[PDB]
């Protein structure tokens, strides 16, 4: 099978974390503190902290930004569920926005017009854009907006690490940025995230979040707080990759531009559309959309068939019932309604090869004629 | 350093994890289910679900009770902060109620009380007992009360796996159990813990809350819900540890007792008292409670300088000034303070022998000669 992803940890880090198992320590330490340090210079940002995943990564921005009962978060209708979920969990009300169909990104122009007819009742304080499939199409715009309407920004860059839009690092634009190590993110810890901010006050206060109100002095319980803390045998594991991230994001463009190629008949011909792989996309999923006539669930079964791993890219979040504020049924989202109903996401990671590709479109080809 | 604790992975497991690195699934599969089956078998309890440590155990219990804003749960006022912080985390009041002196778990009398005096405003749902350290003492009261009063309980059994009182598995009386697998535990994962419950649909809620709200025709999203997925890889190391465990707890007990024999002779002055290990407890923790006179944290250093690693074993919530409902204010802590302020987890753990205790209890007689 060609999958989505097939994450190679190098030898050394699992040397490396055999030995934390048989003498080291296993909760979060030297390993887990050396990567946030290393994470933070690789951004260029003030401060890194390592967490669970990616979902803990959101919730952690959520929470330290005092969001909550009362409060309303705007959400793109394109992403997965767990942008729009968490924010309803700590008890705000997430606000559907539609995306742009070329970007897949939430579309400024509508997010303008949610922001400028809001008047509640809940208090809008937060957007949460989300840097789709690793396109940070919009980073900057949504910064301008978030400033322009004094509103935070959280990125929710889960699928991002190592994008950027004109000079600016995707997580490093505004108040925080939220990335996932899941096993499709191209860096991966198995699960992990990580959350990322320049202001110092908003670090203090999400590490405090991350572990049960702790501050080191003795111990101090601050603030109530949770457990997120990440492993020090994980944290390894993603130190060992975050070297490697900017050649494998290389090699990902460059097998997206062999996609774009090969594709370029089926696109013609009006059977699917490419993604925008823009300077400082970091390709970590290449969904193409097929056109109205196919049913899509059928040929992704074909393709498995054919030993070609294929998915949904995303959800819509409109299409789900679980977001009712009254803002989410004012209108509909055609676009994100159609990336959920026809997006497919075709294989490209670091492990493929040119020819991987070619084997991929020759697989969809058939499958798209018969 | 003769430490709190020190987990020996089986060498076995560590070759597997590194198999699942290399080459193998790395989000919960076939590894964290077969652990949840044999936790479930283990236990006598119907279903198991692991996940991200035991504080999101507990975040998920109460989630699936639909406790939140405008609720309260009781809890002990000795604990670890996350019993009383996740309560909070969900929008419920934490109300305190006093510890045992001799058990240091929630007192069923003051526990009645609180109950009997409850008229809100808040709506009281739960109890969370703490079985501390490994202690099941009054376990099966814990139930009896719940029922009698109409709450669920949780019980927080961060530190007790593989417990019992009169029976009756600690994390199987009730409603929820709640686990840990930090490198205290016994058995650990790195960070890790699990949901147990006999109830088929609060387990299929907690699975739900688990992931997304994700039911796998193909994936629904049924609910809101969070990420507190364990990796395949922690499983594995979990589910080599289990077969090893009640032999593990057997050794913490032999050591409990070398430590009662040894101790005897400060218990007799006056300069501490000893927990009592019961039938049934797991020995996660041997916390002696030092005399008045006695400066701990001092006690600790002259420890750490005689290669003896040595803390409190909880804390007071009421000593913390977080938990601030009304109750709270108004009712004392004394025993809960006491332990807080002058408890001391002496090392006991499987790794260590009979000369090791014998270590640690040389170390601290001489330091308590010298204060
Ligand atoms: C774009 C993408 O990668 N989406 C993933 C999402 N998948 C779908 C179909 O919705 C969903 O993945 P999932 O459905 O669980 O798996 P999958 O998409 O079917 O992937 C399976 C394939 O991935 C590969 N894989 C797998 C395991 C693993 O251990 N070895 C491995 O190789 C392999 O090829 C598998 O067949 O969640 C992860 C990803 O999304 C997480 C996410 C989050 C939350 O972050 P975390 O809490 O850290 O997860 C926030 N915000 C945004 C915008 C997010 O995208
Ligand atoms: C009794 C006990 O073991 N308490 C731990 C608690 N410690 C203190 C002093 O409060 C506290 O530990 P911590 O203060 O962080 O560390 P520590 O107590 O000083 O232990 C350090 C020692 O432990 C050993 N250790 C360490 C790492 C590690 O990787 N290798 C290792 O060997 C080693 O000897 C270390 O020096 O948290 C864990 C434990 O409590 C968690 C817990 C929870 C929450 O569960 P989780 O979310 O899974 O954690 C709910 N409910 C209850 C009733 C709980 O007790």
């Amino acid at each position: 099978m060609i999958k989505l992803s097939q994450p190679q940890i190098p030898e050394f880090a699992i040397e490396k974390v055999a030995d934390i198992l048989r003498g080291g320590q296993l909760v979060h330490g030297d390993e887990c503190n050396l990567f946030e340090q290393e994470l933070a210079e690789y951004l260029g940002v003030k401060h890194a902290l390592v967490v669970s995943n990616g979902t803990a990564a959101l919730h952690l921005a959520l929470l330290a930004l005092n969001i909550g009962p009362g409060d309303a978060v705007i959400v793109p209708d394109f992403t997965f569920t767990a942008t729009a979920n968490i924010v309803e969990m700590v008890g705000a009300k997430a606000i559907i926005v539609d995306v742009d169909k070329t970007s897949y990104n939430l579309d400024p122009q509508k997010l303008q017009a949610c922001i400028n007819e809001w008047q509640g009742p809940e208090t809008l304080k937060a957007i949460m854009p989300v840097l789709e499939f690793g396109n940070p199409t919009h980073l900057n715009a949504y910064r301008d907006i978030a400033k322009q309407h004094g509103l935070f920004m959280i990125e929710d860059a889960a699928c991002a690490l190592g994008a950027s839009e004109q000079g600016t690092m995707v997580g490093t634009a505004a108040e925080f940025g939220c990335f996932s190590f899941h096993p499709r993110a191209t860096l991966t810890t198995g699960e992990g995230g990580a959350v990322v901010t320049n202001d110092t006050e908003l670090y203090n206060k999400v590490a405090l979040l991350r572990s049960h109100g702790m501050q080191r002095t003795g111990v101090v319980f601050k603030c109530v707080g949770l457990n997120y803390r990440l492993t020090n045998f994980q944290g390894a594991i993603g130190r060992a990759i975050l070297p490697e991230l900017n050649q494998w994001i290389a090699k990902r463009r460059e097998l997206a531009n062999q996609y774009r190629e090969l594709l370029a008949p089926l696109v013609e011909v009006g059977k699917l559309t490419l993604p925008s792989i823009v300077e400082g996309h970091s390709v970590q999923t290449y969904m193409t959309v097929l056109a109205d006539n196919f049913e899509r669930s059928d040929v992704i079964e074909a393709l498995r068939s054919k030993q070609v791993e294929s998915n949904l890219g995303a959800q819509s979040m409109s299409s789900l019932g679980l977001f009712n504020h009254k803002y989410n049924t004012e209108q509909q989202y055609p676009e994100g309604t159609r990336l959920y109903t026809h997006g497919l996401a075709l294989p490209l990671h670091e492990g493929m090869n040119a020819e991987d590709v070619a084997t991929v479109v020759s697989a969809l080809t058939e499958v798209l004629e018969h």
